[PDB]
């Protein structure tokens, strides 16, 4: 896509603490992002939308390469239309911002600089991030991770993208999104259909495929830690059904995982672990600390709420497995016992290592989810299965929640609050 200029685009500023062998951090000064599927997309370098409610302009836009040399994205108010807001080390996410439209969520990627992502380089170190999810009910899902995105958002490899990292281009998960507006210097208009039951989204021809590392996906009931990988580290694009993912008629007929290696402690038989108040060994009404380490042999998880910290509980009740890290043991128990294949057919922690020994960009969201209503995350899922079927408790939510034109009404002011990003050597953020 080209660049327009008719609303300004500055980041938000975001400080955040790169630590050392010895534990001394320095403060860096990073900027956030917003993803470009989000901006107002029209014709360069004036005219008419390329892009309203959930349809290409079929005069601007009568093919994948033209719509891109007509096409160019504009600038964000972060704060006004979108709810994002940043103060010192904090990024706060609103979830429903109502200013020309009804804007629902956002994901924002950590720069380097104006024109470049940050990459961080995630095994044998750890990040470690501080977290509100007070504010967070069941259906929503304010996420934080890592995906092998190019740090110049494919500018340099697909010169018809001219808006590059400062417009939040090159975005890939291992979901394969076909929801993408632009995926490699193309816009994805031919086979775009529409979706059926939201009016500002749609589904294209191409996905945008790579390695994603969920370090967070959580509200204040259940969250979930889960590596993905795929058979490419980086970026490709793929087509249609062999995306694989949620809208695809075969989930697994893709390149990537899209179900992931999953750690969460409700779904592994922790039930008081991690929800809002006393009851809980984390409260999910107070501040968390969690910090993730990433090791050859695994995935390690500690938790720090006021000044204690709790290591990740023994998964209980998970026949041939009684750890607490994300290894090649637990994964291959996991599919075992909740069934399925997916996350060892596509090269398990040794091919999700490969990723994390390249850079990866760090991902904030908020969404809520209208192919499952988050249940997969935080209630019994899927539906037909029950409580006692292995693997379908994941959290306390009821069946019926988590519908996003309910929650959307219902909790509108809610929000995600993250804060001191700190990255280093295993051992040195704490
Ligand atoms: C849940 O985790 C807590 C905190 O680690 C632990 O004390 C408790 O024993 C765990 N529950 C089960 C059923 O294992
Ligand atoms: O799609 C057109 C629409 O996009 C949104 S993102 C812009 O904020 C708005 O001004 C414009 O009319
Ligand atoms: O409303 C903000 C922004 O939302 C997205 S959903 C629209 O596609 C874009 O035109 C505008
Ligand atoms: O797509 C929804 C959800 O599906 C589950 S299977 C994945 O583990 C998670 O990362 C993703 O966000
Ligand atoms: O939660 C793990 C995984 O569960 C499966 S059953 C869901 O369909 C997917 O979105 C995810
Ligand atoms: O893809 C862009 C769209 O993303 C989300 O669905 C937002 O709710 C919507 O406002 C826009
Ligand atoms: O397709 C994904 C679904 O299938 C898996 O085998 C699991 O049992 C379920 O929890 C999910
Ligand atoms: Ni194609
Ligand atoms: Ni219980």
């Amino acid at each position: 896509q080209q660049v327009c200029t008719t609303q300004a685009e500055t980041h938000p500023a975001l400080s955040w603490s790169k630590c050392t062998s010895g534990g001394s951090c320095t403060t860096q000064a990073g900027k956030v992002v917003l993803d470009a599927n989000w901006r107002w997309t029209h014709a360069y370098p004036s005219g008419n939308n390329c892009y309203n409610g959930n349809t290409w302009d079929a005069t601007l836009c009568p093919d994948d390469a033209t719509c891109a040399k007509n096409c160019c994205l504009e600038g964000a108010d972060y704060s006004g239309t979108y709810g994002v807001t940043t103060s010192g080390n904090q990024l706060t996410i609103d979830f429903v911002t109502q200013s020309a439209n009804k804007n629902v969520g956002a994901r924002l990627y950590l720069m380097a600089s104006d024109t470049a992502y940050e990459e961080f380089t995630l095994l044998n170190n750890e990040f470690s991030f501080d977290v509100d999810v007070s504010a967070l009910p069941c259906g929503l899902n304010g996420a934080l991770y890592f995906v092998s995105m190019d740090a110049d958002g494919g500018a340099s490899k697909y010169p018809t993208n001219l808006a590059g990292a400062k417009y939040g281009t090159g975005y890939c998960d291992s979901q394969c999104p076909r929801d993408l507006k632009f995926i490699s210097g193309q816009a994805n208009v031919e086979g775009w259909q529409p979706s059926s039951n939201n009016a500002n989204t749609g589904i294209g021809g191409h996905g945008s495929c790579c390695s994603e590392m969920d370090i967070w996906e959580a509200n204040s009931i259940s969250q979930a830690l889960t590596p993905h990988p795929c058979e490419t580290v980086g970026q490709v694009t793929c087509s249609g059904d062999d995306c694989g993912g949620t809208y695809s008629n075969n989930r697994y007929g893709g390149t990537c995982d899209p179900d992931g290696c999953d750690w969460n402690p409700y779904r592994l038989g922790n039930h008081t672990f991690y929800g809002p108040g006393s009851g809980f060994t984390v409260d999910t009404t107070k501040k968390i600390t969690v910090v993730t380490q990433f090791s050859s042999t695994g995935i390690n998880r500690y938790y720090v709420q006021n000044g204690v910290k709790f290591v990740q509980p023994n998964a209980s009740g998970l026949s041939g497995y009684t750890g607490n890290t994300i290894n090649s043991a637990y994964c291959s128990a996991e599919q075992t016992a909740f069934g399925g294949t997916s996350f060892t057919d596509k090269g398990g922690l040794t091919q999700m290592n490969k990723a994390l020994s390249g850079g990866m960009v760090l991902v904030l969201s908020l969404w809520d989810d209208y192919a499952a209503n988050m249940l997969w995350l935080d209630s019994t899922y899927p539906t037909n299965d029950t409580a006692s079927t292995p693997g379908a408790a994941r959290g306390t939510c009821s069946t019926s929640s988590g519908v996003p034109a309910t929650v959307e009404q219902q909790s509108p002011n809610s929000k995600v609050v993250f804060s001191n990003i700190k990255f280093g050597p295993i051992g040195s953020t704490g």
